[PDB]
């Protein structure tokens, strides 16, 4: 049908919109901190810890298969980037104080991308 079309030809707009936001929220993490999945090779207990683990690599995969079907689950994976690893990391490393960066640099880039959303549809 001509509907299934249109709704094609918005998701891949919001699809191309998630790109870019997801560009800019990688520059807020010139580190590559949360650049991969943690390995759990080199950390073989991460998942009696964190049960959902997330990263940009991760995201970006779900994304370029059209899986992000609104911001909304977007921004609840970027979160678990986060969340992650201020539970597995303490107050005192690098990679917490990392987190904080990106979840304070990211909340300006997604106050954005939540108005230029609602107002293209
Ligand atoms: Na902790």
């Amino acid at each position: 049908s001509m509907e299934q079309v249109a709704m094609e030809l918005r998701l891949t707009e919001l699809t191309r919109l998630l790109r870019s936001v997801l560009d800019q929220l990688q520059d807020k993490d010139p580190a590559r901190i949360f650049a991969q999945p943690v390995s759990l090779k080199e950390v073989p207990d991460y998942l009696d810890h964190i049960k959902h683990p997330m990263d940009f690599a991760t995201m970006r995969k779900r994304l370029e298969a059209q899986g992000y079907k609104n911001l909304h689950e977007f921004e609840e994976d970027f979160d678990l980037i986060i969340d992650n690893c201020m539970k597995y990391n303490a107050r005192d490393t690098v990679f917490y104080r990392a987190a904080v960066r990106l979840r304070d640099q990211g909340g300006v880039v997604l106050r954005q991308a939540r108005r230029e959303v609602d107002s293209i549809g």
